[PDB]
């Protein structure tokens, strides 16, 4: 049967790869020593439970707002006027205990199988041990009750307004409960600044009755049992072998299961895949080549004619090495069609190239994982684009492909010029007679872009619709092929633009943002069947700046 007690997972053993606790039973649980806490039963022997200080108990932290990274990976889609959808995390910890174990004798069943395997040096056998007992045992861990909530805002603007609106009316109340208060009360009203806000919570261990920051109407509870939150320290199970002969042979079997998928031995810096791990093309397949997740840049919202993308290196610390990243891109309108092919090593770092595409490599969250990036600066406005990415290893395998589809913003529109043209066109249509007027009216309408023509239609109908619709009146005064010609141009404007271009006001802000521009100093030696490691390529990186002109839509100029 399964021996289960509180604190709990410390005696059973932990796997690093699959991240599962309760993997066999490493240490024995006894109750000779008398360890109690509060209302909990008798603790197992040899584990030290220390409640955290009162400063840490029932304390909540509100993270800074960031774009929703999940909504920047696949079919990327958001209102151009809104911007990136934002998320902000709220987290409250309430029933905290720090749990270490020292000192405990080993389990009976653990030592039994440890006694028979220590002489039997076998690979398939040592792997079945790790399946059952895991790889480590937990040395230090944090237990308690934590409530993790995520506030989903529709835009960066909506949040800032809500945060300043909250900061005014509070100066008592946390930010999330103020939002939840206005979310629940919205059943009284309807549309407002809080229209699209959503809150999503997930609880590890129920909220205690004493703490008021994690209190949720019905889920309150008196003295809840603490749940494992963090694993602070792990120690490998080859510490427990007690001999040098087996604990070196066990260690190599552990590295095989972790780094080489259990189908190969690890020489320093790489996996020696035993046959037949090799794939369909006869290339080493024991170390996994992961899918690189292509992302939009969180810091640079795409503008019309411009997109900048990111991805984190898929190269493990041990095993596969990435030699190149292949990035294809096409404008759709098709499907199942191959577009421009860009090798990161050959086309982006070595061959210009510029000034339409630039690449870059940077240090990421915690080195050493690299953050590759590429920026497109000569795209076309109001166009749907598809970017695909895959990695190529040193021995030639392709990774699983990854895709991003998104649309560049609408073209820029001088709203003053549009309302000015609409008046010019109306006073010509009221002049009637001249064929110069007819030609000049047709010329000015055709010489300006389709989005501008859609905007002068919006302005003409806003003012002069009672004396004739823009289309209908253009047909009366100019003739109907010139009309139909004007009219077809309006059809080339998509209708997210056409929706946005029916707004009250369109204003232009100009953002200026940096991007990393890296080039390859050293051309690396490549063989026929093997290639050079892309990470080792020496590169010279320089910071540059893009100016990004954007339209600003709204029903009034106050933002
Ligand atoms: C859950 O479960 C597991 C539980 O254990 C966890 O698994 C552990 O993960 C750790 C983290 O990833 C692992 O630690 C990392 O190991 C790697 C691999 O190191 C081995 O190979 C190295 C390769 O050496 C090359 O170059 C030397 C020249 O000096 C040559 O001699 C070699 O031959 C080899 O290259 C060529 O080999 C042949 C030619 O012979 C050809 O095919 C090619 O030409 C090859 O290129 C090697 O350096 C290591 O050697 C150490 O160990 C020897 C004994 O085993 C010892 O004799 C050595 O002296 C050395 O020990 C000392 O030096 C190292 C390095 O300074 C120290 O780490 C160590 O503590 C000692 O001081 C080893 O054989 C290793 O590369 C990693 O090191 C990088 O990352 C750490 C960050 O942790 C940095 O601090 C380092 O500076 C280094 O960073 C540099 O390199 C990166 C790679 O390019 C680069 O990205 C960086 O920018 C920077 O340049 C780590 O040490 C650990 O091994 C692993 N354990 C097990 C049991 O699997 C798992 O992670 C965990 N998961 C969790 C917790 O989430
Ligand atoms: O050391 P060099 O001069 O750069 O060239 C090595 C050579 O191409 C080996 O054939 C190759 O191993 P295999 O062809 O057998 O796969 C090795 O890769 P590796 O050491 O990472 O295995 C390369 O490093
Ligand atoms: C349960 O605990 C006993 C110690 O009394 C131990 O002998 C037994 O092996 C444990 N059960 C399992 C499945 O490990």
């Amino acid at each position: 049967k399964f021996n289960d007690t509180l604190f709990g997972e410390m005696l059973h053993g932990y796997n690093n790869r699959t991240q599962h606790v309760n993997q066999g039973q490493v240490f024995q649980m006894t109750f000779r020593e008398n360890n109690f806490i509060k209302d909990f039963p008798q603790l197992a022997d040899g584990l030290l439970v220390i409640p955290l200080p009162v400063e840490e108990q029932c304390r909540g932290v509100l993270s800074e707002p960031l774009p929703d990274l999940q909504l920047l990976t696949g079919d990327i889609r958001y209102d151009e006027a809104m911007g990136y959808p934002m998320v902000q995390q709220w987290r409250v910890r309430s029933n905290l205990y720090r749990v270490k174990l020292s000192t405990i004798t080993l389990a009976a069943g653990f030592t039994n199988v440890l006694k028979i395997l220590t002489k039997e040096s076998s690979r398939e056998e040592l792997l079945s041990f790790i399946q059952h007992y895991g790889s480590h045992y937990i040395a230090e861990a944090l237990y308690g009750s934590e409530l993790t909530c995520i506030i989903h805002f529709p835009s960066k603007k909506v949040q800032q307004q809500l945060w300043l609106q909250y900061q005014k009316e509070t100066t008592s109340m946390p930010f999330i409960t103020y939002l939840s208060g206005l979310l629940t009360a919205q059943m009284l009203s309807d549309d407002q600044l809080i229209s699209g806000v959503e809150i999503r919570c997930e609880e590890k261990g129920r909220c205690p009755s004493t703490c008021h920051l994690c209190r949720r109407p019905g889920k309150e509870q008196l003295s809840p049992t603490p749940v494992l939150l963090e694993i602070n320290r792990v120690v490998p199970l080859y510490t427990l072998i007690q001999d040098n002969g087996t604990k070196e042979a066990f260690k190599s079997a552990l590295m095989s299961s972790y780094w080489c998928s259990g189908k190969g031995d690890v020489i320093d810096d790489w996996c020696r895949c035993d046959l037949s791990a090799f794939d369909a093309n006869g290339l080493p397949n024991c170390s996994p080549l992961l899918q690189p997740v292509l992302r939009l840049s969180p810091t640079v919202e795409p503008s019309s004619t411009v997109v900048s993308l990111e991805w984190v290196d898929v190269q493990p610390a041990i095993g596969t090495k990435v030699s190149d990243y292949i990035l294809q891109h096409k404008k759709v309108d098709t499907d199942l069609y191959t577009g421009e092919f860009l090798s990161f090593a050959d086309d982006l770092l070595s061959g210009l190239g510029t000034s339409c595409v630039a690449a870059g490599r940077s240090h990421g969250e915690v080195p050493e994982v690299s953050i590759y990036s590429v920026i497109f600066k000569c795209l076309e406005p109001d166009g749907l684009y598809k970017f695909t990415l895959y990695a190529v290893d040193t021995r030639g395998r392709h990774s699983e492909l990854s895709t991003v589809t998104l649309r560049t913003a609408c073209p820029l529109v001088d709203d003053n010029k549009a309302e000015e043209i609409a008046d010019k066109i109306y006073n010509l249509y009221n002049g009637y007679t001249s064929g110069k007027e007819q030609q000049m009216a047709y010329n000015t309408l055709m010489e300006v872009s389709a989005s501008m023509l859609f905007r002068v239609q919006h302005h003409y109908n806003s003012h002069y619709e009672k004396f004739g619709d823009f289309v209908w009146r253009s047909e009366d005064e100019l003739g109907p092929r010139k009309a139909h010609l004007i009219l077809r141009r309006l059809e080339r404007v998509s209708s997210h633009c056409s929706s946005l271009l029916r707004s009250a006001y369109i204003q232009s802000r100009v953002e200026t943002v940096p991007y990393l521009f890296c080039r390859s100093e050293e051309v690396r030696p490549a063989g026929m069947v093997w290639y050079s490691i892309l990470k080792d390529t020496k590169i010279t990186c320089e910071e540059k700046m893009v100016s990004m002109a954007r339209n600003t839509y709204g029903e009034s100029k106050g933002r």
